[PDB]
């Protein structure tokens, strides 16, 4: 029932007490785990306020006082009346702070308590969301110096009158299928494209498109708006040795804004919750450049580089992918956008789960997501164990939209 | 029940049906995931049907389930098991079981070799010794002049628990380490406690960077004794690099063979607590975690000095750099002295194939992502975007307690 892991590195050890707050199911069970799966009424929702107010309570150090009490009577009150309540603005802060700090997926945690919350309740339309929205882009981007932020739309109510952003992340590159049979600009993005085209969108068909905004107010159909072009920080890569490597034509956008996943507070739902913080260089240039089915430019780099691709033993996949990710972190300092790389995001992890474990008795962490899709165990979380549940406020995956809505 | 897993690169779905088949526990609950974790005498009772179990899955393999041959051999077992509260394995059981064991080995990337196993049978054996005997030959077996052959070797089973059989080496080719007064370690960190063991059993330390270590072997419950494997059995590599011609000078070598030794083979219900095995190397198993791992021979700083790669800050990626060269390095100089080992793009690649012909065939392939995907370049491999289903399944490997911790000292 107390837990301990280890790092295998240091010999560090650490005891976990937070799991037996832990509520959700994981997906595992005592006959097979399930770790490597990518997703394995008035009744429901008082407990849920109650577990949430309490833990609110209990961290500004008056549980059980007066003000504690009343506030769930309120709650308790509104519910039996209304059938769902409303945070507090410092409830609400709380609650998304706390539900980052519980992502067992993330490993920028350590800045989980340094999170600007845009409170977006008041919002009912989708020009009020595109506003929103590239209040949010332009406050984050912060000319470069990124800011960590959320903006939280209104929650939902009977299901049909969702606030939704249709967009996976609220800066990403479209992706074209061509008579050719090789895909153009992002593959990821190919579905999402066409919905776009088909709702109206003027598509210039290039390598690296923004993407338009498709914004679903209030269970609304759901409208496109571009984001001005001044907002979206992009950065051209190059490479502090290669001169050819910029003739590639690549460039990324320096913005990473999570904007498809459902903000759980205390039962309630909040299913258009766009977050930001800033990119791990690996994110970039491991996943979006050279996996498979994204950009896949590994083969094009390697023969710029003239290595020997005749045999896999030679390690041209490897020292391809290291350049292109050392082009990745150049370009974003050279032109002044905060990145982190691997080796100290992931160091700054394991101080973070020493602070947590200290602290408040552990730290969820899911280590297929947090060891780095390079390089794995030259980083120290490679070499730690660690726990993995699902604590509450929490983000989670959500059905996307267009299998969802009634048009 | 049916559960699905799918490749997120190539959206290939797979059907689990032999997860049902799974016995052990996994750590994991409903609540916690414990898929990260490290590690998370019988009575008659239990053995009969561990040993059921078993003898309907041998006899379902060879097409004779519910035969005479199949319901005579129950009955065999049976009797012998009320009688000697033990049984013998038929050759050909103990053959089927330790490559099964190997086929079910969840964290093993190299199992597409799983049906290619050299059963060597030691259940006759009685002494260190005849242990040590029975070693040199396996590893001259499998070793095969650099064209490396896999291979087990099965000593007596547990009886009591008082009398095993054990290797005490974690594996059978290891180099020494020794911990120095100033607190620096000279040879492999990893084998220290073990080096101090050897050395307080009399074993002469020559103190260098790579001493093969000597075997300590424990027959029969007896306390372990020492020998020394003799050198032109052990095939070693020197270590150089197709383009940098100072790698050769940083004196890197590695030997050949990976043998494990210190893990225990269960066989319907019967526990063999010797059963050395080797197989041959992913050149990451090397490169990555035996050279560069900070708590290993840590040589990434030494070898990005000599590249003048920009050491002063990690986003130069110098550690990324020196580890892929390294690595380079390690494939290069096994390949040219013709000494087996599979690069992790090949090894990944074979095992994908692998572990869809046994969803095909077998109905799962229990594997666990964790040890499966490479300790460098992870997603530019195709494990990294397979979704797997971690269960454990008899026969089996299996961790066992340091025989250090548990042997009662005869004198
Ligand atoms: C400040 C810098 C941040 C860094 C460096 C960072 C790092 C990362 C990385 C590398 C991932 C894996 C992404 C992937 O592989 O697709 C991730 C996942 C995640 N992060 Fe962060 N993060 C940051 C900020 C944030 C913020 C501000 C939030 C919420 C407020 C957040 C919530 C999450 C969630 C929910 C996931 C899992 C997403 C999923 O399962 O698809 N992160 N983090
Ligand atoms: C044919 C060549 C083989 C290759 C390339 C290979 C590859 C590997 C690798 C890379 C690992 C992880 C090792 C580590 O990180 O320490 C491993 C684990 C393992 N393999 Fe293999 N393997 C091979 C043959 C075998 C054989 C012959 C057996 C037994 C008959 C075996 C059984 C296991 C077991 C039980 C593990 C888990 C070890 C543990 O948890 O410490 N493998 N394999
Ligand atoms: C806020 C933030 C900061 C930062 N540095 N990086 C990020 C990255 O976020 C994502 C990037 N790319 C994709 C996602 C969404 N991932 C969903 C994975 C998935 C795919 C399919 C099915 C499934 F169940 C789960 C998030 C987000
Ligand atoms: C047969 C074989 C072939 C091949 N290519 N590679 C191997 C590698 O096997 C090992 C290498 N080094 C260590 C081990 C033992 N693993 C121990 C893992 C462990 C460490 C500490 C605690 C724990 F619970 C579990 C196996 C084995
Ligand atoms: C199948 C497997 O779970 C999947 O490829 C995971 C592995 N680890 C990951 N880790 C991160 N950070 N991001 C990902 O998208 C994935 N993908
Ligand atoms: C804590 C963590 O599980 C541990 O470092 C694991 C990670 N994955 C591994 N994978 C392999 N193949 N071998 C290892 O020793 C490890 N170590
Ligand atoms: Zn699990």
């Amino acid at each position: 029932r107390f837990l301990k892991v280890k790092n295998w590195e240091t010999d560090v050890v650490l005891t976990d007490t937070l799991h037996l707050k832990s509520t959700l199911e994981t997906g595992c069970t005592e006959h097979i785990c399930m770790g490597s799966i990518m997703l394995p009424t008035k009744d429901q929702l008082f407990p849920l306020a109650k577990e949430f107010l309490d833990q609110y309570y209990s961290s500004i150090k008056r549980f059980g006082s007066k003000a504690h009490m009343d506030r769930l009577e309120e709650v308790n009150k509104e519910i039996e009346s209304t059938s769902t309540y409303q945070l507090k603005d410092t409830e609400l802060i709380y609650g998304a702070k706390h539900a980052w700090r519980n992502a067992s997926r993330c490993v920028g945690r350590i800045q989980w308590s340094k999170l600007q919350v845009f409170d977006a309740r008041d919002c009912t339309t989708a020009h009020g969301m595109f506003n929103y929205i590239c209040n949010h882009v332009k406050y984050a981007t912060n000319k470069g110096n990124l800011r960590s932020a959320i903006t939280i739309f209104p929650q939902r109510t009977d299901g049909k009158h969702d606030f939704r952003v249709w967009n996976s992340q609220l800066i990403r590159y479209a992706g074209y299928k061509q008579p050719d049979g090789s895909t153009l600009g992002d593959p990821a993005n190919v579905q999402f494209t066409e919905i776009c085209i088909q709702q109206g969108w003027k598509a210039p068909r290039g390598r690296f498109d923004v993407l338009p905004l498709l914004l679903q107010a209030n269970g609304n159909d759901p409208e496109l708006f571009q984001i001005p072009p001044e907002l979206v920080l992009e950065v051209p890569i190059r490479h502090p040795k290669f001169d050819w490597f910029k003739d590639l034509g690549l460039k990324w956008y320096g913005l990473p804004a999570v904007s498809n996943m459902l903000l759980e507070i205390g039962g309630l739902e909040f299913s258009a919750c766009p977050f930001s913080g800033w990119y791990m260089g690996t994110e970039i240039g491991v996943r979006d450049y050279c996996d498979n089915s994204r950009y896949n430019i590994l083969e094009e780099v390697a023969k710029k580089m003239d290595l020997d691709m005749r045999k896999t033993s030679s390690l041209w996949k490897d020292q391809a992918l290291v350049e292109i990710n050392i082009a990745v972190l150049y370009s974003f300092q050279s032109d002044k956008v905060t990145i982190v790389d691997h080796h100290s995001a992931t160091e700054s992890f394991i101080k973070h789960m020493e602070n947590e474990y200290r602290c408040r008795g552990g730290c969820p962490a899911d280590w297929v997501w947090i060891v780095p899709p390079m390089s794995g165990s030259i980083t120290p979380v490679f070499h730690q164990e660690m726990l993995n549940y699902r604590l509450t406020p929490s983000f989670e995956y959500q059905p996307d939209p267009w299998n969802t809505h009634v048009w």
